């Protein structure tokens, strides 16, 4: 019920990736959260990720817990490589 992605976008994760990621996760009622720096935050938060301070060449772990938790984590995987944001 989770996965790991390798941030490769040369810039980090700010509002550009936080807006496209919050929209995809919003499509699923499951609880999608983002784990980074040993801290738990919400994938639908633009300021929450900014507090983490994610940068290029980083590692994160997504998690889903609900009814369509499976379609949410795999739906974010194709959305990442589709826009060249992570892998």
């Amino acid at each position: 019920a989770q996965k790991t992605f390798k941030v490769t976008a040369d810039s980090g994760i700010h509002a550009r990736p936080a807006t496209v990621l919050v929209q995809t996760a919003s499509k699923y009622d499951a609880d999608v959260n983002l784990e980074y720096n040993g801290k738990t935050v919400n994938l639908k938060s633009i300021m929450g990720v900014v507090s983490l301070g994610i940068a290029k060449g980083a590692e994160i772990t997504i998690s889903a817990s609900g009814a369509d938790e499976n379609d949410a984590l795999n739906a974010l995987e194709e959305t990442m490589k589709s826009e060249g944001l992570g892998e």
